[PDB]
This record gives structure tokens, sequence and C-alpha cells, in this order.
């Protein structure tokens, strides 16, 4: 395992998180520093440090994060829409080196996206 | 019609011009006409899916492929300091074209919140 980051600790259930959905290969949970009325993350259980090092073999898994994200969004009542975000590196503002998909909604999201 | 009715379908079929970065059997990457960062491009599926909220379970590989292509193009374009990937859904998400698309933005510091 899950990796040497705080998201690894969350996957291993070593520290608490408000879990929305789990399966054998990913976990969705509310972000601890929410930027919208609904703001959650979907992360793979496989430790991929960042999107730039993902491989072709990971394509199904990455797509799974997005499908889980959109299903969780529907379940959380985000019927007016939402925004998904993946941050990479310094310029991307990536805060934890474990791949994570942000899903934000419950308010108008603006442009540019940061 | 292959590619759908939106202006992204027109781009897929080469009916309107675009600044194409990458093309394969599943997707197309091209620069955004209204960039919000020094580098700002889109990766879209050739299969028309109107928005992420209606994607099917069987679309997983294709959606993941958009991200792999996004990160490969970012590398090929020299975005070594990082970048942000964005999918907009519906009104609150600020979606203006109803054909699924992955934004990739870089070349400057991106801020938080992401809009
Ligand atoms: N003909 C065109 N060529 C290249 N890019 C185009 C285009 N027509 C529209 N676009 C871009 O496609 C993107 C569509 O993104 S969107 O999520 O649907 N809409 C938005 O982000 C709105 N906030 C704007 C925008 O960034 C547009 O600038």
């Amino acid at each position: 395992p899950g990796g040497d980051t705080i998201f690894g600790k969350i996957i291993r259930k070593e520290i608490p998180a408000k879990i929305i959905f789990e399966d054998d290969r990913c976990l969705a949970f509310h972000d601890i520093s929410p930027q919208a009325p609904t703001h959650f993350l979907v992360i793979p259980k496989k430790h991929i440090s960042q999107i730039s090092v993902a491989e072709d073999d990971d394509e199904s898994l990455l797509g799974h994060l997005m499908i889980v994200g959109k299903k969780c969004a529907a379940d959380l009542g985000l019927n007016k829409g939402y925004r998904m975000v993946v941050n990479e590196g310094s310029d991307g503002g990536q805060s934890v080196y474990h791949v994570h998909l942000h899903v934000l909604g419950g308010r108008q999201m603006h442009w540019p996206p940061g």
C-alpha cells in the first residue's frame, strides 16, 4: 503493502478515514481538507506513486478509479455535476505521492481549474 | 457517426482543423484553443461517450487509456515539473462540450482549489 505514505496507512486501516466505497483494488474516502461541499478521493490499493510512472498495464485500474468515482458521485447525490482531478508533481500541486483521483462537487466549479 | 455529433467528432473525422499531438485507434490528443496554462491539451476517446457520468463499466480500459496517453504526451511535451489532469462533468463541473475529455494543464504552478 500500500506504500509508505499517509494514503498507505489509510488503505491498511491504520488511521481513520471516512470511507465511501471499497473493493479489492481501490478505496474511496472523503478528503480531510475538503474544497467543496462534497470532496472525496479514489485511490488504487497498488502503490503507484504518481500518474507519470503508471504503465499501459495499469490502464484498466486507472479507468476503474474513474468509474468508481462517478458511481460514488451519483450515490452522494451530485446530480448537478462535478470535477475530477489528478495532480502530478510540483506544478500539479500533488500533495501525496500515491496516485489519487479527486472528485469535487456541491458547488459551481470555476475556470481555470487552479 | 464515428466520433459523434459534437465539435470533437468533427475534429476526430478531420472535418475541422486541430493541433494534434497524438492519435491512435482509441483516442486523440490535441491542444486546447483557449489554453488556461502555457501547455493545455485534451485527450478524447474516439468512441462518443457524452460525459463521465454515463460511462459504462466496459469503458474502464478506454478511460484509463486516456490518462496513460495524457501522461505520455505530457512527457513528450517536456512537462517535467508536473501538470494537472481534469475531467469536467455537467453544469457544476463546467462542462461545455458533451464528449468525454481529459484536460492536461502544465507549464506553470497550478493552484488549489482546482476551481
